[PDB]
């Protein structure tokens, strides 16, 4: 009875959209919660720390809500939608040199999605639709702790570029589904409730 | 070479004396420092200060501590094993292994989320029972709810939850020692005797 579907994509993706045009939809048929915090002041009060500990950190920060919004929900029979999961933390931590099969033991207290809807879309197209929007690139999406003296142009490039290669390599073992993001929002929103409105 | 020696055993089984006393014993040949377990920094306590309103449950409680002791290891031990230290840990990770293992959380999962950590060179299990550590603790000071399990078992007496509790820590010691090779002391012995035993061990080794 309990659903959760998860949405993945890199930062411009529009997947947090998605998942949120999704729930609004979903709420007309039944039951659905979506995802909705200290890790400021601890980012805060760093200034390093790992990525190790950045690593434990926003697991933490995960089992938490995990446990007290995600699984109750789930167990009450919601729809459960979260517009990141724990496959944002494999690539988040890999990229920055973490045991990727460190990272999934670590969260293998969660449950794999019943779906996970892969909002497929090259960094370049992202950029090129943050720009037209003339929207501030943040330094976290940058890759800043990675790549500092980068413009944020161009980090966003190499990182959500690093970010897509771990998320193509889950693609066959995590059984998402790939969904073409240069689509308009319309046509995926559309696609994805049909794709959802089966299961 | 760096060497790390740990220290485990139940709340009033001597073990933090012991640590102690190899420290001040052991810096008089060479380099040494000194850590404890249970003196959580500041990402621990923003946390748990942070979430005081809420209910933690017991993944997340283990999770605060196992960051918490991520930034701890490699800010403080390893640099201080690297830089040739002897590290001696009065309680290390077995602790949280009991602990979070007590309150639910899978004993595997647990060895996986700290299998970032070395071994230690050497592990000595001050082995003392709940009863008779109950025994010097009276005799002496009262029992603070965390060493009376208080959370499990709010119902008890401080005296009954510490040995119910206590009980249960020292179940999972006693169910690792081959696994990890502890070297299991006698803690009825006197203070003086451990201590003796235990320079002799660590004696052998870094000899
Ligand atoms: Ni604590």
């Amino acid at each position: 009875k309990g659903v959760l579907i998860a949405f993945e994509g890199i930062d411009g993706s529009g997947k947090s959209s998605q998942a949120t045009l999704l729930k609004d939809w979903i709420e007309l048929k039944r039951d659905v919660y979506l995802t909705e915090d200290w890790i400021h002041d601890i980012i805060k009060e760093a200034k390093l720390l790992t990525p190790l500990t950045f690593s434990l950190i926003h697991a933490t920060d995960f089992s938490d809500r995990y446990e007290r919004y995600i699984l109750p929900m789930l167990k009450s029979g919601f729809i459960v939608i979260s517009d990141r999961y724990i496959y944002t933390a494999y690539a988040r931590d890999s990229v920055r040199g973490v045991d990727i099969d460190w990272v999934k033991k670590l969260y293998s207290f969660a449950i794999k999605p019943d779906i996970t809807f892969y909002i497929r879309v090259s960094p370049d197209i992202a950029l090129e639709r943050i720009k037209k929007s003339k929207r501030k690139i943040k330094p976290q999406e940058a890759g800043a702790d990675i790549f500092p003296g980068l413009s944020p142009e161009e980090g966003f490039l190499k990182y959500q570029g690093l970010i897509t290669e771990v998320y193509d390599k889950l693609v066959k073992d995590e059984n998402f589904i790939v969904i073409d993001g240069t689509k308009t929002p319309k046509e995926i929103q559309i696609q994805i409730r049909k794709f959802v409105g089966e299961l």
